[PDB]
RNA sequence: CCGAGGGUAGGGCCCGUGACUGGGGCGAAGUCGUAACAAGGUAGCUGUACCGGAAGGUGCGGCUGGAU
C-alpha cells in the first residue's frame, strides 16, 4: 500500500487546546436534553484520549 | 388689445424618500408568569376611570352569553 504523502498541507490552529459549546435547538427541553447527549460523548471521548 | 410661453411670489393635492419611533402580521424551540375555556380554582363579559413586568387588577354602573 503506496501511502500517499499527506504531508504538503501545513495547519496553524491544528494542535491547539479548543473551546467546545453545545446549545439547544428546536425541540424544547427535549434538545436541551439532547445536548448534554452530545456533551457526555464528548466527555467519554475526551477522557478517552486523556484530554 | 388678446396671446404660446417665460419670470417673480404665494397657496392646494398626490407620489417617492428620511435619522428615529409606534404598534401589527409570521415563527416545529427561548424567558416570565397563567388571564380565559370546568364555579378555569376571585363566575365571565362589558363601557369608562385609575393602576400594574406581562397577561391583567380594582372602582362605578350594566348584561347572562353564569356553575351550585
Ligand atoms: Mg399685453
Ligand atoms: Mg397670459
Ligand atoms: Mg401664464
Ligand atoms: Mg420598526
Ligand atoms: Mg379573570
Ligand atoms: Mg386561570
Ligand atoms: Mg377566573
Ligand atoms: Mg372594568
Ligand atoms: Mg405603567
Ligand atoms: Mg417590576
Ligand atoms: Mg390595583
Ligand atoms: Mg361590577
Ligand atoms: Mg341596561
Amino acid at each position: 500500500q503506496q501511502l500517499q504523502v499527506l504531508l504538503l498541507p501545513k495547519d496553524p490552529d491544528d494542535e491547539r487546546n479548543a473551546f467546545l459549546e453545545v446549545r439547544a435547538g428546536t425541540g424544547g427541553d427535549e434538545a436541551a436534553l439532547f445536548a448534554g447527549d452530545l456533551f457526555r460523548m464528548y466527555s467519554r471521548y475526551a477522557e478517552a484520549r486523556r484530554w
